């Protein structure tokens, strides 16, 4: 028996008792339903309101249809798709904008055709697996077209029409199977060189500069003189090079892209928001790709056309995901010869591409190459110390380490900004191991492989060399100069260096672990294997020396300066005077300052992000810099006061002057003269702060009834709880690993320093350090000289062999 | 002109060009639409599928309607509500379960009535603000009813029917305005005592034990003898006490509640999932409240009925949110006299409620009270050291500190588990300052107030005492014993103590800062103000001594033991022998071990959660415990070897024997004898580990056209980005504050220790430490004696004054 519940939702508060008996008797609910007339008025109002559709409602219904389709529920998807298609078809007539009307009409027709196909599939007429809306790319005229633009030859269709398509491909390996195609393949062009420009949260100016530099490189390639020994021949000749080059600009997510970048892209005809909103309504695409042959004009000079494909990902992932999409999809479809990777803002010189291609074509044993990386405008604003220190570090690292490693044909790390490979040595296993993280969950891999995060360059570089049944070697080209932009503040440098150091350490450990694969699996010459063994020994010694660097720096500074002051070993002054208080005071002050600084640095680094601790980092860096400058002046005075000896001059040369000798040999000596002091002032800051912050923040990484409804809710809750538990366990394991590594490193350094400062004297310790440093620098100088000899001799001597 | 796009969605890949001209010509789209017959088949299939509705579809449509209503879009809400109501009305007949059929029919009728009311409101007939679906509570029979249960007197409606209602009230202050009512108010009962039992992720056994203990307390109150001086009279008499007590069980979220807890609650007739799923479909309620008068039977004894209200929150928030709901809504509606707060698992003795109520009624100057908190089964499993240490700490803290602070009528912290207030001294400003975090965003408050997180008890306790135009004092009742459950492992204790220590430190700073409000604003007696001034001086000295505790412990251990060994100051042995190597070796080993342990502890604490670092924490704790035990044995030997003096015996008494004297005075001496060694073995662990982990993890805390659509998307994106930036800035500020505090604390301790160990000797330092400790313990002993004298005298001497 129904109670008096006729007015229950209208009244503010109603209390009712609902008995569970033997269900409500029939013929009573009918009277209650039929006795209400307000329902008729409500239905009339709803029908009046629902007569006129809206664009937003149609788009929302299509989005819901896509969400239902992704959940493998097909009848609801069909109903929602039909509703959305009819709504869009009705709306299209009302709109006054011609472009909007045309897009709405086309989308409505496409949705209705997809509804028909899905209905046929449900009935069983069509037998397919995982049916999805058919691929349909739309070409529209570009809003801005430059009438005053002179080019080689442009078809009107190619010159005035920009093409768009949304891609749903979840695994990029299946891009070609799902039926997606690029304009280059359709037009019959077969590009031989591909360039990828990863982008994320960047201003328009950087992208404009990068595109201008690429256009200048293409122009330089076009004007190459024919009939010369040094001229490229074939697919990279003149007047037709631009048809063999494709530029893929991959963005990392619509949410984080700077709006002015989107405005600039729309200006050059590579992005349109209305088309993206309309044509991607029901697809639920993972990515949106626009295609054009863009034409750029700078000042009164018109550049060459660039065949550009702009791929914008809906969500946000890592740069490795952008490389995944680029390599797998575009390379496996186009099948090019070379493959260049660069970042946004990397401005190239006119001859960079020419030098890379010349090396690749002439040598032919090269599976990868990297150019020289420089700091833009180093001399300008010379008063800044961080910029000059970075310039010195880049120059010295390039010369010495890159030359030494390129002599043996194995470069430890390709920069990842302006590097190149050939798509024959990386097609198989090297790329599979490159994207191991993206294909396997971090739970299975473990903490060691997972913490090798942002170290992907070294993984690819090592996998190329040690490939089974192949002998691919890497190379370093000096003349391919690319200028980047560096942070102007200490905090920016500290933030930047963390990824570099984590990746370097763990990739170095991986390479040391797996170096045997070169001899066990690869197919190299015996001479190459012996050279690799020598380089392996040198690499082990260098890494071992670099692991104990803070302790060695502390010991050197302490012994030389402060125990020379305390125990009368400075030569330009005598400390046999003084009241025995200053002599101990110097050592005590040094020890207390060093220990307090290290404690503060480790607390800050393990504690918080280095953005709100700007003042404290600046203070610690200033203290260490003043200490290092004072120590350098004292050491210079000591060296010049000594009457000099053969051993002294030999050690001084092989320790310090190797930098100047190599720089003068390669002709880049003025930069060293300008920036030597600035780099010297930041050595302890570099070592201590960067290593501590790298180790401390190692954790950072990426129909049914009622019972069916209840079961679904319970299953969803259980799955969510299991997922949360798994994520928690993963984070626990990675935190444990990073803490163990940091404890081992710090305690090893402390124990070494204490044992050497208590049981050893300066006279019985300093010669060993001098010998070690001299040996390392002698090896590096020999490597640099060998690289210079090769680069200046092999060109002439290739005729002999 | 339309292209050949008839087959575009069906085909795998189609390329089309959509010209933007002057829109598609008319009379061409009509032919294309009318030339397709597959649309008719698709429409027929959709109509056939959509003829039969489903429960899940109706619930989903109602949920979408609620979401639209919360967005203030009313026409779409009306349409979706009508669709859902009609769907549920149609479905109700098909279902075979009588309860489901009745609930579906009632929900359909209620939804249709709400649709009519909303239509009238839209037309303008009804003038209201923020209209919502009318409040409608449903009473249903309980599934399990105990026929064999003897009680005082139960109405059949109250005994067999459980009531449910969903509440949407966003601000709990408006609970009574929106029209929600409780069964107690409807029935005319006016409870005088309310008990809140906060729950989150708990097993059934703890809740069962808590309910059994509460029933036993009610039974003890019922059997109170009449016509006695010590017997309560009035609303807490016999045979009718159960009608004046209400128990509110507040849960923290459906997602995290243990399923067995829900099963047990459904067993006792306090939860039903079907009713919750059906009746909360379209309301979008913030909380769901069930009401019952539960009857519990344990073994062959039948307990008393308990008037229970179970409030389950949809989402998850803090315990402060549960207190917000409880206090504001239920207290402001019922308006009780007293208000007791306890946690789940707090098992009470039979006389706890009687003692609390007796104190409140007889004294009448008390605005809050707290009972004694004990560890359940302390003697059992005595081999565990953590449990015994916690038992000793609880007993000593209770006796000394609670007695001393209760003598002055100001208890620093009420436990929050088994505490009580009176709803006259907290109604206004104290509760407003209690929930300041929940009403004001943490951005405005700042880092100091925000970091006072989980310190709410101290805030309420201080706000009660210093209330303007009132003189409320707090009290401590010794006989109200409540037994809790403590962690059995070191890691659990470390995890638990962080909240306590953070809250204690920052609330203590706040109280010290704002102590002047008692004299400036409150209205106390002059004697009370002088006593508060004395207590303020003592509080300042105690806090200052506690801030420098690690340094003092290190200095005491070092000086006494290790410099007695090195410099021949142990009395039971002479070290004038030995080869001068062991004498320095002892000090060097002690210093190195202490420093390495502290470094490891700070690295681990600031780095990772103390759940995967179990072994390292255990190792450090074991090292410190062995050190402390050795030091204690050496000190005992030194003390017993000395021929003793008046100064020596006085210092020894006032330093160590105060614990035993006070414990014997209060009769709880055997526990001290059993647990003294266990507490002594963990003092350095307590101090160092708990303080470091507390300071390191301080950061932890809680119609339209196309252009309108584009504007909406852009506005949503901009709002999301601004929200993300604000959250990032807030976290940055709080991290900076915690790091500054930790650096200040650690460096102050280190500098103090170094300066005192270099410029001071043991003979010129130890007497000062002895005097300080003796003074503090003398003050605490005097406080305990005064409290005992009061509690044993005032009862007899109240006749005089
Ligand atoms: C630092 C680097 C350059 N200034 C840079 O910042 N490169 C970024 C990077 O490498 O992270 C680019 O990576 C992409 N990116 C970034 C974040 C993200 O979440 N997703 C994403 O795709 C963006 O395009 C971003 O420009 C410089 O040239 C350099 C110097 C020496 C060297 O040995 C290597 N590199
Ligand atoms: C530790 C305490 C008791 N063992 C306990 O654990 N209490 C919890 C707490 O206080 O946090 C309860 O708080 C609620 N809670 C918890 C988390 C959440 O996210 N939400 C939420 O509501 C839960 O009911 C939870 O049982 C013990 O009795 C005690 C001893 C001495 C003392 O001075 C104070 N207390």
């Amino acid at each position: 028996p129904p109670p008096s519940i006729r007015s229950c939702g209208s009244q503010q508060y109603v209390t009712s008792y609902i008995p569970t008996g033997a269900a409500f008797p029939p013929s009573s609910v009918q009277d209650m339903i039929s006795s209400m007339k307000s329902y008729a008025s409500a239905t009339d109002l709803v029908r009046t309101y629902s007569e006129i559709p809206s664009v937003e409602e149609a788009l929302s219904t299509l989005d819901r249809a896509a969400a239902a389709l992704n959940a493998r529920r097909y009848r609801d998807a069909l109903k929602l798709y039909l509703e959305g298609g009819y709504a869009m078809a009705n709306v299209a007539e009302r709109q006054a904008n011609p472009k909007i009307c045309n897009l709405l009409t086309s989308k409505g027709f496409e949705t209705l055709n997809w509804c028909a196909r899905l209905c046929d599939w449900i009935e069983g007429r069509i037998k397919e697996k995982h049916p999805r809306p058919g691929v349909h790319k739309v070409g529209i005229p570009v809003s801005n077209w430059d009438e005053d633009w002179v080019g080689p030859f442009m078809d009107e269709e190619e010159a005035r029409r920009m093409w768009y398509t949304p891609v749903y491909c979840p695994h990029p390996i299946d891009f070609s199977n799902l039926g997606y195609r690029l304009r280059c393949v359709e037009t019959g062009r077969r590009p031989r060189l591909m360039i990828c420009i990863t982008m994320y949260n960047e201003g328009p100016q950087q992208l404009k500069a990068t595109l201008k530099k690429l256009a200048n490189n293409l122009a330089y390639l076009k004007e190459q003189m024919p009939g010369d020994e040094k001229s490229l021949t074939g697919a990279f000749a003149g007047d037709d090079v631009w048809q063999n080059v494709l530029v893929c600009i991959v963005a990392d997510g619509r949410e984080q892209v700077h709006p002015k970048t989107l405005d600039y892209l729309e200006a050059i005809g590579l992005y349109d928001e209305d088309l993206l909103t309309i044509n991607s309504a029901g697809i639920g695409a993972q990515c949106h790709l626009f295609e054009h042959t863009l034409q750029l004009s700078v000042n009164g000079k018109c550049l060459l056309p660039i065949q550009t494909v702009f791929a914008l990902k809906e969500n946000k992932a890592s740069k490795l995901d952008s490389h995944h999409w680029y390599f797998n999809a575009f390379a496996e479809q186009i099948q090019p010869e070379y493959t260049a990777v660069m970042d946004v803002g990397t401005m190239l010189t006119k001859s960079a591409l020419y030098h890379l291609l010349f090396a690749f074509e002439r040598n032919h044993q090269i599976g990868g190459a990297c150019g020289q990386l420089t700091v833009d405008n180093p001399f300008e604003n010379l008063s800044n110390w961080v910029i000059s220190a970075q310039h010195f570090e880049y120059k010295i690292s390039n010369i010495l380490d890159k030359s030494l490693e390129s002599c043996f044909g194995f470069i430890s790390v390709l920069p990842g900004a302006f590097s190149a490979y050939r798509y024959e040595a990386i097609r198989g296993a090297p790329l599979d191991a490159y994207f191991q993280t993206l294909n396997i969950e971090l739970d299975v891999l473990g903490p060691f492989i997972g913490n090798m995060y942002l170290a992907e360059d070294r993984i690819l570089s090592f996998e190329v060399v040690a490939r089974k049944n192949c002998n691919w070697t890497m190379h370093y080209v000096k003349d391919a100069v690319a200028r980047t932009d560096v942070p102007h503040d200490l905090v920016g440098l500290i933030s930047q260096r963390k990824r570099w150091l984590n990746g370097a350490f763990f990739a170095t450990l991986f390479s040391i672990w797996n170096w045997g694969r070169i001899y066990s699996e690869s197919k190299h010459t015996f001479v190459r294997k012996m050279a690799f063994l020598v380089f392996y020994v040198y690499h082990l010694l260098y890494t071992a020396f670099g692991f104990f660097l803070p302790a060695n720096l502390y010991l050197a500074l302490f012994f030389i300066v402060f125990q020379g002051f305390q125990q009368n070993r400075l030569e330009f002054i005598d400390t046999s005077e003084y009241s025995q208080t200053v002599l101990d005071c110097a050592v005590y002050i040094y020890n207390f300052s060093y220990l307090f600084g290290l404690l503060m640095l480790i607390i800050i680094g393990l504690g918080n992000n280095p953005k709100h601790m700007k003042l404290t980092y600046y203070f610690v860096g200033a203290v260490f810099g003043l200490m290092m400058m004072l120590s350098s002046l004292v050491g210079a005075g000591i060296f010049f006061s000594t009457p000099a000896t053969v051993h002294s001059i030999v050690v001084s040369i092989l320790t310090v002057g190797v930098y100047f000798i190599a720089s003068a040999l390669h002709g880049e000596v003025h930069h060293i003269f300008m920036t030597f002091t600035h780099y010297t002032a930041l050595i302890p800051s570099f070592v201590n702060i960067f290593t501590i912050y790298s180790f401390c923040n190692l954790q950072d990484l990426s129909k049914g009834d009622f019972k069916d409804v209840i079961a679904k809710r319970r299953a969803l809750e259980e799955l969510r709880r299991e997922e949360k538990e798994r994520v928690e366990n993963r984070k626990k394991n990675f935190e444990a690993f990073r803490t163990n590594v940091l404890l081992t490193w710090a305690f090893s350094n402390l124990i070494f320093a204490l044992f050497v400062v208590y049981f050893a004297s300066s006279s019985t310790y300093m010669p060993v350090l001098y010998i070690f440093v001299a040996s390392l620098n002698t090896c590096r100088l020999l490597g640099s000289i060998g690289h210079w000899v090769y680069i200046h001799t092999e060109g002439l001597r290739g005729r002999v062999i």
